[PDB]
């Protein structure tokens, strides 16, 4: 890294990029760069970058085309730019509190989501994130070998399930189409069986992968500070919102960038 | 706020759960009893703190160790030459074996009186990798429902060494290296001793759940299959990403856990790196109600 400069969070994942100004257009070499990390440290964050909406759709773009996920509320004026947002006053409980990646129950679900902090607790609502790469290759040999031909069904039934009932198959384990990497893919958020087995087979092995991937040395724990702007990838992450900021106000955008059919 | 609450620290909390980064103090230093006092709260609302850039002697990591109790070391591990209560965390760079401490757990619970607190230092860890996972038993308890809450707060829990250096450890083949570990007496590893499942913490007076998958056997009088299901949906609970912090460590931190209300787990992800790190340990008295 000779245009940016790269510091690993984690062992597994996460990475914090400086000697970048987003706000400016990247030049072949940086951008590269920037590629680079994403693909190998899969969760990369900036630092100081007080971008406006349209220097964040910019940024979004080199990732891919922007396309927003179905569920959530964009700002005024920017149909791109979508809102996570709790109030100081706002009791319940908190969008994507477990362990999931965005909109699997799509044929092709995000290929990435571009956060951007705009006011944030000095502490509570960090991020987890954690590495399906990682999931996948600390499997045993023999583990690998019996569910690697594996499909899943996902649907959004338990989001907001007609639309939210429509099935969509994914295999259970997924090449990434940047880094050539494999992944598990699962999820307790949208996966509803082992396609071709009964619930009572399904049930336990969907199980036992939900708790091996969300294992806490497979994760990393990001921290929000106001004009911090992240990057993860929806393909071969999952991330967790955390709520332990009650009665304290918490906004930030987001962009969701395209992609294409998970494939084996 | 903090800042105008506490005159003579500083101290910036890591998440809204547990855990706060401590500055403003020299513990190369006695500390005077208005600082002390001020760390002591500090340690009983944020239950895990750490103090960057604390450039210590052993002798004054003993002598820190001592502001919280008595130094009782923990059975299994090895000390430094010259330090009887200074003990290890040392991993040597190609060591393959197992980690010490990956899952979650809290130390020493099958004593009869286990550790209040632990000092641990940092001597020589990663650039990156090696991160040390703590979660709250606090929070862990007051967040199960009143029904439940009802239904375990009058159970007992069998506690043992046995997977650790007892029985179960010695009939199965992930094994310790001896670069921190003792050889041990297998007797000793499966003596069994019983503690409630929730305690009252004896400094803070609050309640936390007193429970982990190390060193707990089973609910008492309970058949292993009655105990397994409440015991696993208890580990489950606790260990809830949201209930948890993550502390990155540098050389030269200085980091107190309560080993009473907390559990901790060591993270793997740093193999073929040198990891060497310090402890005291703080003496306790018997878990109770
Ligand atoms: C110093 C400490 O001793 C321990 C040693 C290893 C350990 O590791 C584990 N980690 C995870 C699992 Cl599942 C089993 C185990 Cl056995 C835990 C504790 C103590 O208790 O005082
Ligand atoms: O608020 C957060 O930390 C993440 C929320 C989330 O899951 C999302 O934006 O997709
Ligand atoms: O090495 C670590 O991060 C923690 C090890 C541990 O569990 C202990 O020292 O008791
Ligand atoms: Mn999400
Ligand atoms: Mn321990």
């Amino acid at each position: 890294f000779e245009r940016i400069a790269v510091q690993p969070l984690t062992g597994v994942l996460g990475a914090e990029i400086t000697g970048v100004d987003l706000r400016e257009p990247l030049d072949d070499s940086t951008w590269n760069e920037i590629l680079d990390a994403f693909h190998t440290y899969q969760v990369i964050y900036f630092p100081g970058q007080a971008i406006t909406n349209e220097q964040h759709i910019a940024f979004s773009r080199r990732f891919g085309p922007v396309d927003p996920v179905p569920l959530l509320k964009s700002i005024e004026g920017y149909p791109e730019v979508q809102m996570i947002r709790r109030e100081a006053n706002e009791s319940g409980r908190v969008i994507g509190d477990d362990w999931h990646t965005d909109s699997t129950f799509l044929d092709a679900p995000p290929a990435a989501v571009v956060m951007r902090a705009i006011d944030v607790p000095e502490h509570g609502g960090d991020t987890g994130f954690l590495s399906m790469y990682t999931a996948w290759e600390t499997l045993s040999p023999t583990m690998q070998a019996t569910i690697e031909g594996l499909n899943v069904v996902h649907s959004a039934t338990r989001v907001f399930g007609d639309a939210g009932d429509r099935e969509t198959v994914h295999p259970l384990v997924v090449t990434h189409p940047g880094s050539g990497r494999k992944g598990l893919y699962v999820n307790q958020v949208y996966c509803q069986r082992i396609e071709g087995m009964t619930d009572a087979e399904s049930k336990p092995l969907l199980q036992f992968l939900y708790e091996h991937a969300t294992r806490f040395d497979f994760t990393c724990r990001v921290r929000w500070k106001k004009d911090q702007v992240l990057v993860w990838d929806n393909l071969c992450t999952m991330h967790r919102a955390v709520p332990d900021y009650a009665g304290k106000f918490r906004y930030l955008t987001r962009t969701t960038v395209g992609g294409v059919r998970p494939a084996r």
